[PDB]
């Protein structure tokens, strides 16, 4: 929260001046070295229960767009995997590039994907999101890579509403959206302890990154790139390259759910 962003003058290399935890011990994203991630047979299958999810609204917040969910009841929850307890879906958003060769935050053996989807969940034992982010096990973020190829039919409703939220601070009703249509076939994953990838960079996230990317079309991601970072009536700055690069792994282990 302030004047941070993704420009030359306010981008990721500057964030540490207002948010010193930027240089902390469990920062995200990271590069996932697939040959050093260890298979952990003690990890449980992931439980994604989105049947009763209630989307409400879509918001251009000046950094990305968020699809927000009603999190006032146990609808839409993530459980299992590396997690203890129940985590409730609050929002999802994406990070993406100016070109198809960059845009993801996590990388896989240094490969950058065109974009990355983050489904954000908070641990119900802390009562609400604001309290959860103050805890080392407060959030679980499910990360899904996007590659450019075939269209993702379940993404199109999101793509088509973006015209109505071009600029920072615009929102639109966005009810009855089913986030199951954004998942890949397999729920095989890597997991590690990390942080929010934007300020305030709080070290409160269990990351769960799916191995299988989803495919989206070139036309779908091109529409992401028509969004604006700026507000209405301000100089147009295309919302592109809203990703933080990989951060040092430090004293962490990345675990794989699969052999
Ligand atoms: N990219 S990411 O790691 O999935 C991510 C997720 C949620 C946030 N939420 S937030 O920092 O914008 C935020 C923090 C506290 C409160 Br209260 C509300 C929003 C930031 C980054
Ligand atoms: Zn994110």
């Amino acid at each position: 929260a302030h004047h941070w962003g993704y420009g030359k003058h306010n981008g990721p290399e500057h964030w540490h001046k207002d948010f010193p935890i930027a240089k902390g011990e469990r920062q995200s994203p990271v590069d996932i070295d697939t040959h050093t991630a260890k298979y952990d047979p003690s990890l449980k299958p992931l439980s994604v229960s989105y049947d009763q999810a209630t989307s409400l609204r879509i918001l251009n917040n000046g950094h990305a767009f968020n699809v927000e969910f009603d999190d006032s009841q146990d609808k839409a929850v993530l459980k299992g995997g590396p997690l203890d307890g129940t985590y409730r879906l609050i929002q999802f958003h994406f990070h993406w590039g100016s070109l198809d060769g960059q845009g993801s935050e996590h990388t896989v053996d240094k490969k950058k994907y065109a974009a990355e989807l983050h489904l954000v969940h908070w641990n119900t034992k802390y009562g609400d999101f604001g309290k959860a982010v103050q805890q080392p096990d407060g959030l679980a973020v499910l990360g899904i890579f996007l590659k450019v190829g075939s269209a993702k039919p379940g993404l199109q409703k999101v793509v088509d509403v973006l015209d109505s939220i071009k600029t920072k601070g615009k929102s639109a009703d966005f009810t009855n959206f089913d986030p199951r249509g954004l998942l890949p076939e397999s729920l095989d994953y890597w997991t590690y302890p990390g942080s929010l990838t934007t300020p305030p960079l709080l070290e409160c996230v269990t990351w769960i990154v799916l191995k299988e990317p989803i495919s989206v079309s070139s036309e779908q991601v091109l529409k992401f790139r028509k969004l604006n970072f700026n507000g209405e009536g301000e100089p147009e700055e295309l919302m592109v390259d809203n990703w933080r690069p990989a951060q040092p792994l430090k004293n962490r282990q990345i675990k794989a759910s699969f052999k």
